[PDB]
């Protein structure tokens, strides 16, 4: 309402076009604003990758120890963890995390590449009961992020509640949601944006990205303190293809939707 107006105002100010979604677990409310459009997720998708693996690994509990070579072939443009693994292997589960960690594209590609593909990561989004989501391309094309393309795209609003039942519901068992939580809250790649609008004692997991037209995402599950959780979600794109990150408008987003809480 008032918060209506304030999340105007900060996309006004921004230039570009601002996707957020609140979910609120104490009263099952939402904040939303722009929550049915489409907004390319950049690598707030290694979440459903790295998801799809551990449902997997659900009936397969050794999957997350099988080894995948690591080969120069295999650099992309962003390989933070896996450049330092050339010649070697990594399990499944040092992937997931250097894919949320790091934010690893070589290890994105590995979890895309077991599950089956992009559109097996989106199979994965609809056997959950989410119809928004799309994965259809690899890295580090996923990223384009161009004007009117619905390639590796989500709404805000598809994207929280899918947030919620992988964190916070029981889309997976009980292991498998406590390492993706884990994974999460050892994100080390968070603390500019939806973080940097929270107060210091909140605990978040997080999952950001960016990508071409400035595009600058974070999604998040947050545990304010002597509070029920909330879930996040602020998606951030510009008209300029060589725009610049824009971590302070998740930010500034974030705080206005929390203010209060
Ligand atoms: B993501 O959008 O893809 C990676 C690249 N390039 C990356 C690095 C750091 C944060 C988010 C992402
Ligand atoms: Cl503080
Ligand atoms: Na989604
Ligand atoms: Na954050």
């Amino acid at each position: 309402a008032d918060v209506q107006q304030k999340l105007a105002e900060l996309e006004r100010q921004s230039g570009g076009r601002l996707g957020v979604a609140l979910i609120n677990t104490a009263d099952n409310s939402q904040i939303l604003y722009r929550a049915d459009e489409r907004f390319a997720m950049c690598s707030t998708s290694k979440v459903m990758a790295a998801a799809a693996v551990l449902k997997k690994s659900e009936s397969e509990p050794n999957l997350l120890n099988q080894r995948v070579e690591i080969k120069k072939s295999d650099l992309v443009n962003y390989n933070p963890i896996a450049e330092k693994h050339v010649n070697g292997t990594m399990s499944l589960a040092e992937l997931s995390a250097a894919a949320l960690q790091y934010s690893d594209n070589v290890a994105m590609n590995k979890l895309i590449a077991h599950v089956g593909g992009p559109a097996s990561v989106t199979a994965f989004a609809r056997q959950l009961g989410d119809e928004t989501f799309r994965l259809d391309r690899t890295e580090p094309t996923l990223n384009t992020a161009i004007p009117g393309d619905p390639r590796d795209t989500t709404s805000p609003r598809a994207m929280a509640q899918t947030l919620r039942n992988l964190t916070l519901g029981k889309a997976l068992g009980d292991s498998q949601r406590a390492q993706l939580v884990t994974w999460m809250k050892g994100n080390t790649t968070g603390a500019a944006s939806i973080q940097a609008g929270l107060p210091a004692s909140w605990v978040v997991g997080d999952k950001t990205g960016s990508g071409g037209y400035g595009t600058t995402n974070d999604i998040a599950v947050i545990w304010p303190k002597d509070r029920a959780p909330l879930i996040l979600v602020t998606y951030f794109t510009q008209p300029q293809p060589k725009a610049e990150s824009r971590r302070d408008v998740l930010a500034s987003a974030a705080k206005i939707v929390t203010d209060g809480l």
